[PDB]
């Protein structure tokens, strides 16, 4: 109920989710990950308009139908991802308008919820429907040329299609408090809630990086939303570059709203993610958890010198040199810069500024020296709760060599076993 990240969150009765792809599905590393650490899951593509309903009138429930028995045979909820909207049409539906067009979107939800009625913990009823130009109003799109109440008629469709679901609207740069377009939205629900139009959620899509960076203040608009009356959910979350930090942050805003529900991450994998170029997920294409993994977990679970707890003696760089190929030591603490060590959002333990704690190999007995930061994954550590650290490539443990304990010990990667010797604590 800890060791996990569907587990850790449903401690706060939250979830923790992904976005499955039924391709990947026979993929044993992608599914062996995917099952163990989700409890939630959204169809990546399987359940939007040109999947459910590829020509008028015919609906084809194959590709969506095999991602929710996944789900629901592996334990996981499911949100339904997405009624209507103007991304991904069939072609039919793009050329399309006014009235007959407004019939289409109203046929599609019934068709889409009634074979799925009762089965679904959220919808994300609309999507998309606001602009980014900077005004806050919606975007030009076929289904708002058919009148600026299309939102409100998609709403009221699904609800009596399905009383059970919770209806979100689902939206990306509505984070940021400050933003128009989250203004826009923000508008538009309180309207919504003030008029009974029936909406539980909003989704906070979430896709982060330096184009629309998180801002601490998402805590703040996750909590206004909340104070209208609906549920929050973070729907399709990935951090461009995978800060812990940011990661850790996003986590916490979550659980400081009592109406969050859960978060989801847009993805299992890197090189499952529909923008790998940025790195944005928790887990790597080799399926070796990240250090932004670690900083989330802990996050759910409620949670500078580096000292070894069973010699009481420091991590050193011999003599402070700044020598690649360097092996670190265990050394008695002192104030000195080879014994300062920088924890990074990239999950980097860093020395004298660009120098990283490195591995040279993956095996037990692998060298654990100082090399040029580069951002490799030998390069990379997780900080357990434990006191172990863990490399990202290798899965394996700093170790003081054959439990040394004086000055001079040697460190290397060993398979973890919760030994002193693999212990450290900071201060
Ligand atoms: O440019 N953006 O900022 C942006 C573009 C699209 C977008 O869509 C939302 O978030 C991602 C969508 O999923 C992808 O849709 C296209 C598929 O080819 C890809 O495989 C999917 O992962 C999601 O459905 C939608 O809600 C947001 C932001």
């Amino acid at each position: 109920a800890e060791s996990t990240l569907g587990a850790a969150a449903a401690q706060s009765g939250r979830y923790f989710g992904t976005a499955i792809a039924s391709g990947k599905l026979g993929d044993s590393a992608y599914t062996t990950i995917a099952s163990r650490e989700f409890n939630m899951v959204t169809a990546e593509n399987e359940m939007k308009i040109d999947a459910t309903e590829p020509q008028r009138g015919q609906f084809n429930f194959s590709a969506g139908d095999r991602v929710y028995n996944w789900a629901v045979q592996n334990g996981k909820q499911v949100r339904g991802h997405t009624l209507a909207w103007h991304s991904q049409q069939p072609g039919w539906m793009q050329s399309l308008s006014g009235s007959t067009l407004r019939q289409a979107m109203i046929d599609h939800i019934n068709g889409v919820m009634g074979h799925y009625k009762g089965k679904i913990a959220q919808w994300d009823v609309v999507s998309h429907a606001f602009s980014d130009d900077g005004s806050g109003g919606r975007r030009d799109s076929n289904l708002q040329r058919t009148g600026n109440d299309w939102i409100e008629v998609a709403f009221r469709t699904a609800r009596a299609a399905d009383p059970a679901a919770k209806l979100c609207y689902n939206d990306y740069n509505i984070e940021n408090w400050t933003w128009a377009k989250t203004q826009g939205v923000y508008n538009m629900v309180r309207d919504f809630k003030q008029r009974g139009v029936p909406i539980d959620c909003v989704g906070f899509q979430s896709h982060f990086n330096s184009g629309s960076p998180y801002n601490s203040n998402f805590r703040t608009t996750l909590q206004n939303f909340a104070a209208l009356g609906v549920d929050v959910a973070i729907t399709e979350l990935d951090i461009q570059g995978a800060s812990s930090s940011t990661y850790a942050a996003v986590t916490n805003d979550c659980l400081a709203v009592s109406r969050c529900l859960g978060i989801t991450v847009w993805g299992v994998r890197d090189t499952d993610s529909w923008r790998s170029g940025d790195t944005p997920l928790l887990f790597n294409g080799d399926g070796s958890k990240k250090a932004a993994y670690t900083a989330v977990l802990n996050a759910l679970n409620g949670g500078g010198q580096i000292k070894g707890v069973g010699s009481g003696r420091c991590l050193d760089v011999p003599n402070a040199s700044t020598t690649d190929g360097t092996q670190v030591q265990l050394y008695d603490c002192h104030s000195a810069t080879n014994q300062q060590w920088t924890y990074t959002d990239a999950g980097e333990l860093r020395v004298y500024g660009d120098k990283c704690l490195d591995a040279a190999g993956t095996g037990n007995g692998t060298k654990v020296q100082i090399y040029s930061c580069w951002g490799g994954d030998n390069q990379k550590w997780r900080l357990n709760s434990d006191g172990s650290i863990v490399g990202v490539q290798s899965g394996l443990c700093l170790d003081a060599v054959g439990g040394g304990t004086a000055n001079g010990t040697l460190i290397q990667l060993y398979s973890c076993s919760n030994g002193s010797n693999q212990r450290w604590t900071r201060t």
